Protein backbone atom coordinates (compact mmCIF):
# COMPACT_ATOMS: atom_id res chain seq x y z
CA UNK A 1 0.00 0.00 0.00
CA UNK A 2 3.37 2.22 -0.04
CA UNK A 3 6.19 3.09 -1.67
CA UNK A 4 9.49 1.43 0.29
CA UNK A 5 13.06 1.87 -0.27
CA UNK A 6 13.95 -1.03 -2.15
CA UNK A 7 10.90 -0.20 -4.15
CA UNK A 8 13.12 2.45 -5.89
CA UNK A 9 16.12 0.13 -6.39
CA UNK A 10 19.07 2.14 -8.73
CA UNK A 11 16.90 6.01 -8.28
CA UNK A 12 18.56 5.56 -5.16
CA UNK A 13 22.48 6.12 -5.54
CA UNK A 14 25.35 4.77 -3.25
CA UNK A 15 28.13 7.42 -2.23
CA UNK A 16 31.43 7.29 -1.31
CA UNK A 17 34.15 9.11 0.07
CA UNK A 18 37.57 9.45 0.70
CA UNK A 19 38.13 10.90 4.63
CA UNK A 20 39.21 7.55 6.19
CA UNK A 21 41.98 6.94 3.07
CA UNK A 22 42.87 10.77 3.53
CA UNK A 23 46.43 12.12 3.79
CA UNK A 24 47.97 10.65 7.46
CA UNK A 25 51.03 9.18 5.77
CA UNK A 26 54.49 8.60 8.20
CA UNK A 27 57.66 10.20 6.62
CA UNK A 28 61.10 8.63 7.50
CA UNK A 29 62.31 9.68 10.83
CA UNK A 30 65.71 9.89 9.87
CA UNK A 31 64.66 12.11 7.03
CA UNK A 32 62.57 14.70 9.95
CA UNK A 33 65.29 14.30 12.31
CA UNK A 34 68.77 15.04 10.64
CA UNK A 35 70.16 17.66 7.64
CA UNK A 36 69.54 15.53 4.35
CA UNK A 37 72.22 16.02 2.07
CA UNK A 38 72.36 16.51 -2.09
CA UNK A 39 74.33 13.77 -3.78
CA UNK A 40 75.35 14.02 -7.37
CA UNK A 41 77.04 10.42 -7.53
CA UNK A 42 76.84 6.72 -5.66
CA UNK A 43 79.89 8.45 -3.56
CA UNK A 44 80.61 11.79 -1.83
CA UNK A 45 83.59 12.09 0.82
CA UNK A 46 83.28 14.13 3.55
CA UNK A 47 86.23 15.47 5.64
CA UNK A 48 85.93 15.34 9.50
CA UNK A 49 88.19 17.08 12.47
CA UNK A 50 90.89 14.85 13.45
CA UNK A 51 92.83 16.16 15.86
CA UNK B 1 104.22 19.92 14.51
CA UNK B 2 103.03 20.24 10.58
CA UNK B 3 100.24 19.58 8.23
CA UNK B 4 101.31 16.75 5.79
CA UNK B 5 98.89 15.37 2.87
CA UNK B 6 97.81 13.08 4.19
CA UNK B 7 96.45 14.96 7.56
CA UNK B 8 94.46 17.12 5.27
CA UNK B 9 92.84 14.05 4.16
CA UNK B 10 89.17 14.83 1.19
CA UNK B 11 89.63 18.72 1.90
CA UNK B 12 91.61 17.91 -1.32
CA UNK B 13 89.60 17.00 -4.07
CA UNK B 14 90.86 14.25 -6.93
CA UNK B 15 90.45 16.19 -10.30
CA UNK B 16 88.96 14.63 -14.00
CA UNK B 17 90.03 15.10 -17.77
CA UNK B 18 88.32 13.39 -20.78
CA UNK B 19 91.23 14.88 -22.77
CA UNK B 20 92.31 10.69 -23.27
CA UNK B 21 88.63 9.20 -23.53
CA UNK B 22 87.84 9.94 -27.45
CA UNK B 23 88.35 7.52 -30.32
CA UNK B 24 87.88 7.86 -34.15
CA UNK B 25 85.25 5.04 -34.90
CA UNK B 26 86.53 2.85 -38.25
CA UNK B 27 83.93 2.13 -40.41
CA UNK B 28 83.69 -1.03 -42.83
CA UNK B 29 86.07 -1.91 -45.86
CA UNK B 30 83.96 -3.24 -47.91
CA UNK B 31 80.96 -0.99 -47.54
CA UNK B 32 83.77 1.85 -48.71
CA UNK B 33 85.81 -0.62 -51.08
CA UNK B 34 82.23 -1.55 -53.20
CA UNK B 35 79.06 -0.57 -54.18
CA UNK B 36 76.57 -0.37 -51.91
CA UNK B 37 72.96 -1.29 -53.30
CA UNK B 38 70.14 -0.70 -51.71
CA UNK B 39 67.78 -3.27 -50.95
CA UNK B 40 63.87 -3.16 -50.62
CA UNK B 41 63.27 -6.72 -49.84
CA UNK B 42 65.29 -9.75 -48.43
CA UNK B 43 66.15 -11.36 -51.91
CA UNK B 44 67.14 -9.88 -55.29
CA UNK B 45 67.96 -12.03 -58.14
CA UNK B 46 70.29 -11.14 -60.38
CA UNK B 47 71.17 -13.27 -64.05
CA UNK B 48 74.72 -13.74 -65.29
CA UNK B 49 76.05 -14.93 -68.24
CA UNK B 50 77.08 -18.93 -67.62
CA UNK B 51 77.84 -20.37 -71.29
Amino acid sequence: ADISRAEVATLIEEGYSHSLLAAAKQGSTVLSAFQNVNMGTKTTHLPVLAT
